[PDB]
């Protein structure tokens, strides 16, 4: 126990890790049924702080066998959980919501430690992610069935909606809490059980969330958390006949593979895949609203969101004023450790993410783009990249065609409204899109014309639990958030009663 | 032109084919855009009458190239069709509904000629199939968006619902009209265009329906009909990025293959696959209701429906009375040509279907089943099979585990309600299920407990356009019929308006 | 001198209507077209010519009671039909109204006076309610609610209320009948409808076509004459479970008060006093075209007409000039004459109210920019008028003119105009013209009115809920919600229920 | 003799309520707890002991006007908060009601008299409306309707009606307050509520907890005293846009009539006369348990209580015997005593009505099977009674007894019982007991009542719409539909709209 003893590795932010551990929120095991568990062979994978390079802890490196045990625990728990009243599940889910909010400051710090975003953004993610738990606790009691007028006098027709069964959920690293709750909350609300595989890059927040679910009275087996061999876990989820639904948020390539694999057992599948959000700034945009909106929509989480602005189309008349004011706004951003106050840009998740950003910037500059701000690795090193604006961008550039997932904003000049809309709609992406215009007719027209699941009109921050989020075309299937998000975890049942009598008098 | 001339092959039912041809409903070409077309190489496939073995006509044997041209015509027509008002599409769809009903007697006779069901059942299928056209003509004007209370004072939140795009539809042979309209009507109502591939066994009814769609004012390219190389057409539909949604009704193996193939372009997929419907006759069932209901639910279309009763669980106390009265009811059925009045059983579609029925009957008899009625090929030969009841059936028999798709009813004795429900729910099928009980509590309990998309409670005939039809588990994805059927052909869009002001005073 | 000496000046049109079976001189009670019990009648006159078209019965309490008994008897069978069965019959009625729209439009012109284009438009609009509720009849959905008690299941059914008594005004002689009768019949109710004694012929033609469509006798009954006596029979009857009324605020308030003693469901649309706000950033052409249509439709005789226009200081002069040019293009005359865009006011009382509003405004400082006097045609034709320099002290600002007079009130700030628009006991329609998305949405949310046209002067549709807030009404007509006025909800709780198995 | 001489016999309970801040002797107007303007008061007595608990103000017109002005002033800010903001505050109120449920239940026992188990149950039930509408506040969804005009877009918004005046009865001193206040506040309305002068203390405790929850001053106001004078101030105020009432049919009809002159939205729940049909194939134990609970809850003082029981000929003798055995197990007394299942009737007028119904039935041939007289405890305790050989000529069959008397009417056919059940002007609750699926669904559909218990005697819930048909009411309370009573629909039509691109 002497301070020189090396059992707990000494390092930066040890005070924060001790406080998280004293709160019961610092886990180094997965959760299967009523036990916190190691992998069967004791293998582990490290979780590192992307801002310092230091070890936080190791988590199990699980695979097929552990995922099968998690699925069996969820299947066993489903019978009782699904037969509880909606009111009973709602009270328990509200207890989980209250615990997430009560522990938001510590949970926010855990997101900073493993993912790197600024603390204000991490605490905001706890409020946002917990909002799905509250929303679906309320919505659990509003799974309404129907009575349909029957065209046959002797028959009566009903529609019931019942939980689908065991859900397999796979989440990415960019929102380590909100991506878990967006999937787990509606599934539990409907009466499903879940086996969730968080990103191996950011698993600690999912484990803290599951510890708080247990404290809330969520029975063992209703929530299970496994990680490690993502391929092996995914195959166990796809091969299981008890897994009736899969939900995935992540890369397009992995999502397409999961969709293809789900076909052999006819699972219900909902996915949110890569986006490439266009943003159209028209001549009649309110300049301050457009600058503030694009700053927020582009550089939130250092550009590492599914809905982030990927390319900005600026109309010829406002181009110079927008480029100047947008550059001034971006120059105010500051990169660093998310646990330092005043920091507004965190590091990119890993070296692969940084290499992609550099590839996009190099390609654009080679094809004629002008670096108006940034355009290089930050002086801090590691995976910090300077917030960048690339003027005179074009449809031949890699950043125009593909998702950069980094703090780079390319500007494309355009002449007519019809030109910008047709260009925005000319891709296989269909997640978020944005438009800035003060005119009622133009605003409504652009919002209707855009072939995207979500449109911000004079708004750069559109994320909410109350509205349906998801993609069109190759950006996804199904929706998350809103009353419709719950339908993904239910099966409709038509009941036809026959030999019915006519009413009397 | 002398009566000895053989240009038109002479045969039975030539008067009916001449009347269909004079009505413009006897087609021997596919439909791509504004042209009725042959296959590019002039290859064809014959359409034969299953009751007589005679040729009706030949249709084109199309493949990849023709399906691509059909997809391009649908894509070109989509821009204008999707931008019409819902009221405009509704008037045109109602004109199509009225033409289907006006021509129902001739259209019913065409279904008899190619598929073989009795004429009363074929005319009933026209009324039922046309009912989807009427339903979605009305529902087109009820695609409601939402205004959601925003938790941000400065934002307003809307949900719009817009057509998905080009739809590829694949239909089976058992309901040659109703399977086309169940898919085409909601797609057109939403504002989609369609490329439909009917079964090569029963394509003439789909072509007659498309001729009437053109007469109704449905523009060229909005409905396209192709047939021939089902594998090649299916691959063209799956490989096309303009096809945004696929809808399939048919075998589980083909449906699983299509689901897997759709993954690579993230298409929206809805399917109705094989069913294996259990029917539970409890001790307190009204005997007459159960006998009449099982007769209708089992032998409609000679057992060749997705929702047909496949296995009957009869409680110990009512077993002898049910078996006796059910045998008497089945002995009244009569097999023959569907154009002869008094005929209530048509032939099985082909020799493969007859071999499967014989395989199921042989397997059951080998494992101890008792032939109470039928159990052999009908004296008419061809693919006519005698309506059959097999007593003392068990869970080890092929007919219990798999879909017979023929006029064979196996009876399984059971002791307790819990035993029957657990047995009914112990399969990967989840389409239709049936139960007969006079008790309120038992009836509601069995209806809630059954893991099937559709439950008939004291009802053997549950089919309707007003209720959602589809499967749970490996029997399907999505629903057809009802307001929910239209959601399969729409994409939700969340629009967030920002920089909004507070109301005044 | 030999030859045909007609009594009226549109005999050819009346003969064509009569050959089509659409010119009636009797009411409808059950399976009979009937006269009043004493044979008394009232004349129906053409407001453009002063000529009698025909006489209709002058019925009262006794006939209304017989109509109520016929509706009550027919209700048992009509309400127990499937929604699909009622829907087919209502669609047959819709198709007949559309098939006969040209003749029916001419009948509206003859008895009410509006231009033929507007009258044919009213047939299309009024028939649209019949189509809408034929479709909606099959979408009366009940609910299954998750029960917090494991042993109970909870359902909501929606069933027809019963016999409906409907009272309609003269300004839309068809659309006011169908917007009440169509949802009532769709739900499974029966109706006893009293059209205005000024325009009863279109209601009777509509009922003849309902009978042709297969609507059974007694499901639709039409009575007219002693409006007070008929109204009292409707309020005193316990079989009348719901009252629907469109018309004056004073009569509506009296009916609401009277309905209380039998706890009837009541829905009404009363007087409106629609403000229209033209902001500085309005598209001038859209505002001029919209205000012209919203104000002068039916010569200003609609409860959604623009009654007062608030014009922002920066656009005032350009708007006043372009709006005067547009109003000067309107043409008054007989509605059967091509090119006519303004018909006569319904009667001398309506004209006297318009003259009272114009002389009050001029006495308090208003400037007559256009019109301001009786038209050269005489009778009840009034020149389309614009009154500049209007104020909140004027009778036209405080009360519903129901005539072709447009007062313009200058304003400075958005907040000033909105607070002024919201400072009355009216709450039916309101209008606003602005190109800005934030201002447009803000004004639409802020307005304390049931209906708001934003860059639109013509908002009427069967697909959206129409009705008033404050003293302008109760309930809504049009849209899915319009059907709920004719339905009673029923919560059914099933007990002693078992838990699902496995 | 030294020692504490209390005025009442439950001083320990009153001291505990007072230490919890839940024992009030003033009304609430804005940010002040107030007396009447002249200092006049009225006593609130314990119905089991006759003892005064405390006095409350005897307010009238002036105080009600001040309460309305406070609600009107608070409405501007409360209605403009986000639904999420109102929801958090309403959930804080729900949590405080539940946290204080044991003390609040005891307060209901003291002023109304029901057993403590029922009073604590009423707190859970009444607080459930607060939770329900806190959740529903965020689900006030508007619509986007497909427009038949290419150049127009159509929206439906739903916005709070304004100041609500709520009048509640004495039989559920908390649940009748919250079922009106919770949806009103959730929608964004403000309220002026007048509890019954017989049971005002629970409403005042509920308002104290609303203030503790962060509900701003003026959003909830509580006044009592001159019920006629307060009611007239509520009806005469133009700022009161909606009235909600639960109570007697005569008072409700008067309020409905009075509301007409300002066209207020009105919802009410009036007297019921619930039939209960026990068919031959009923499960006997379910029927006996259900009828016992449905009839004797609150000693029969609920508007959903079973008022008359129709028993089919084949089950009559078995039902009468088992139902008599179950009724004999009921125990009358002070609600704070364990084992007590029947409390006293509210006052001597309530008792006199029960005695009038029992002597009328006995004079017309009814047989007293159990009870039929004042309880040995005296005061307003009446023995639980069963009257066999009842008929349609008896006062208890025609009118609401609101007491622990169960008349049994023998019947032969299902059609006879249903037609008899439907032959009144009441339409609140009805009950039926049958094991058969076809008969059960048929009776549930046929009954002309707003609520039907099928094999269930206890149907009350916040999740389902509750209210009457015919003369038993207007509007519904509970469920998503209960919130629509506090909202005004607005159709917004956007014009000059463009076609989408590509």
């Amino acid at each position: 126990h002497h301070h020189s003893s090396g059992l707990v590795p000494r390092g930066s932010h040890m005070g924060t890790m001790v406080q998280l551990n004293e709160a019961g929120l610092f886990k180094s095991q997965g959760l299967i049924g009523d036990k916190w568990v190691d992998a069967e062979n004791g293998h582990t994978l490290p979780v590192n702080n992307p801002a310092t390079g230091e070890i936080l802890t190791s988590v199990p490196f699980m695979g097929k066998r552990e995922a099968e045990k998690a699925i069996a625990a969820a299947s066993q728990a489903f019978t009782s959980w699904s037969k509880r009243t909606a009111n009973d599940r709602s009270k328990i889910l509200r207890q989980w919501f209250n615990l997430l909010i009560k522990n938001k400051d510590d949970l926010g710090k855990l997101i900073v430690l493993e993912q790197g975003k600024p603390l204000a953004e991490a605490v905001g993610e706890i409020v946002y992610g917990a909002a799905f738990v509250e929303y679906y606790a309320e919505e659990a009691k509003r799974v309404y069935g129907d009575i349909i007028p029957s065209p046959f006098p002797e028959k009566r027709m009903l529609v019931m909606k019942q939980p689908v069964g065991v859900v397999a959920a796979i989440a990415p690293w960019n929102f380590p809490l909100a991506m878990i709750t967006r999937k787990v909350a509606p599934a539990l609300a409907a009466g499903c059980t879940v086996v969730i595989k968080p990103s191996e890059l950011t698993p600690l927040t999912a484990l803290a969330a599951a510890e708080l679910a247990l404290q809330a009275g969520i029975p063992p087996g209703v929530v299970n958390v496994v990680m490690g061999d993502a391929k092996g876990i995914g195959d166990a989820m796809l091969d299981s006949t008890e897994v009736r639904k899969i939900t995935f948020t992540g890369s397009t390539g992995v999502g397409k593979m999961l969709l293809a694999g789900a076909g052999k057992t006819v699972k219900k599948v909902s996915l949110e895949l890569g986006g490439n959000a266009p943003c159209i700034v028209f001549d009649d945009a309110n300049l301050d609203v457009a600058v503030k909106g694009v700053l927020a929509g582009k550089y939130r989480n250092s550009g590492q969101t599914c809905v982030c602005i990927n390319k900005i189309f600026v109309q010829d008349g406002i181009y110079d004023k927008f480029a100047e004011a947008f550059a001034k706004a971006v120059s105010g951003l500051r990169a660093g450790n998310g646990l330092e106050p005043g920091i507004t840009q965190g590091p990119l998740i890993n070296e692969t993410a940084l290499e992609k950003v550099e590839r996009h910037v190099q390609d654009a500059v080679s094809k004629g783009a002008k670096v108006l701000v940034g355009g290089k690795r930050h002086s801090l090193g590691r995976t910090f990249y300077e917030p960048t604006i690339l003027g005179n961008a074009s449809d031949e550039m890699l950043i125009f065609r593909e998702e950069v997932f980094g703090p780079v904003a390319p500007l494309v000049r355009f002449n007519t409204d019809e030109e910008a809309i047709k260009l925005a709609n000319n891709s296989e992406f269909g997640l978020a899109a944005y438009a800035f215009t003060e005119n009622i007719t133009r605003g409504w027209r652009v919002a209707e014309s855009l072939e995207f699941g979500m449109v911000g009109l004079n708004e750069g921050l559109i994320s909410t639990e109350v509205a349906p989020f998801g993609g069109m075309k190759q950006s996804g299937l199904g929706r998350e958030g809103s009353k419709y998000g719950l339908d993904e975890y239910l099966e409709m049942k038509y009941v036809c009663l026959g030999n019915m009598a006519q009413p009397v008098g």
